[PDB]
């Protein structure tokens, strides 16, 4: 029973020589005695709260069905042999040296790195969206990188099956995903049940790669929309006409006119092709926002674009009203395939 930073981390005989990383549950690096490579292991203890169970399950379900170079896999799942003895679940994944959040705090990214990082994000996202899945929490800390800059999308805890026919909601509807990467429609009339929600987050990531600073660092729920409008400018009549919800539309109408800040003023050193694609991802109207495959076909990514080498899921992919007890059993059953039995 190996101990790490005053906590039980018993990953069995297979995984040894542990080192702490970060933090519900803990994450450590370890040596895999079967494959002889160092791996990353995430201990999760979610059985108290059903939300933590719901996030654990949907991620396990999605990552076991997914197989893509730019998406984190689940190599192994370590847990007790019985439901009764199962207090923790250890998810074994790809070990990655850094993440884009860490890189952006101290490293100037060359245009070539920005181009390559964006390509891999969108290549991974093409696969996710082809499975009818939305990631819903794309941000630099959810983009892992190795020493050769291979990028992998991680954390599918907030991921959902796309549901565009049930995307509408009222004004100022509470939302869970990281504030700075929230599309403007979340604060106005959207539940984040469409693919266009992830494209917005990738647009934010691209802008952040260009200046090493989040483009819309909102300090609270409605401040997030004010940051977006301060750069995009006031929505056009057309874009306002698409917002039928009276409270959302009238909030936008109450605001003084704001002019669009040109992308090349905000980003004076950026490549013009990168700013043209940025513009199409950071489009106010989600219906006019570029889609992942169009983004991959954009001239900025021409050196990498190869749709034959951009795989899609072999098949498309209720947990809302479900107790933490039933979810414990579902986590136990989904992790059965990894047991030595
Ligand atoms: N210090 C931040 C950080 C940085 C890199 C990594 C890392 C390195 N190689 N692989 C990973 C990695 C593997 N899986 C994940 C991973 O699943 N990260 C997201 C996540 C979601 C829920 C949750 C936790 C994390 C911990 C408790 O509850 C990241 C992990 C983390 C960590 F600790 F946040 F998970």
């Amino acid at each position: 029973p190996e101990m790490v930073r005053g906590q039980v981390f018993d990953v069995g005989p297979r995984y040894t020589n542990l080192s702490y990383i970060g933090e519900y549950g803990m994450v450590c690096s370890a040596y895999d005695n079967v494959n002889k490579v160092r791996v990353a292991i995430k201990k999760i203890s979610p059985f108290e709260h059903q939300t933590y169970c719901q996030r654990t399950l949907r991620e396990i379900k999605i990552l076991l069905r997914f197989r893509h170079e730019n998406i984190i896999g689940i190599n192994d799942i370590i847990r007790a042999p019985t439901i009764e003895q199962m207090k923790d679940v250890y998810i074994v994944q790809d070990l990655m040296e850094t993440d884009l959040y860490k890189l952006l705090k101290t490293q100037h990214l060359s245009n070539d790195h920005i181009c390559y990082f964006l390509y891999q994000i969108l290549r991974g996202l093409k696969y996710i969206h082809s499975a009818n899945v939305l990631h819903r929490d794309l941000k630099p800390s959810n983009l892992l990188l190795n020493t050769t800059c291979d990028l992998k999308i991680c954390d599918f805890g907030l991921a959902r099956v796309a549901d565009p026919d049930h995307d509408h909601t009222g004004f100022l509807t509470e939302y869970v995903a990281t504030r700075w990467y929230r599309a403007p429609e979340i604060m106005l009339n959207s539940k984040g049940y469409t693919k266009s929600i992830d494209i917005w987050s990738v647009g934010c990531i691209l802008a952040e790669m260009l200046s090493n600073r989040p483009i819309f660092p909102g300090k609270h729920y409605l401040d997030q929309l004010n940051h977006i409008l301060g750069i995009l400018g006031s929505p056009s009549q057309e874009d306002l006409n698409c917002i039928i919800n009276l409270k959302a539309r009238n909030y936008l109408l109450s605001l003084p006119h704001k002019n669009k800040v040109p992308w090349n003023r905000l980003f004076p050193n950026a490549d013009s092709k990168a700013l043209d694609l940025l513009d199409k991802m950071l489009t106010f109207n989600p219906h006019k926002r570029i889609e992942v495959e169009q983004a991959l076909a954009h001239p900025y990514l021409e050196q990498y674009y190869d749709p034959s080498d951009e795989p899609i899921a072999e098949a498309p992919f209720e947990l809302d009203d479900l107790p933490k007890e039933k979810l414990k059993e579902l986590i136990f059953e989904e992790t059965a395939r990894f047991q030595p039995g």
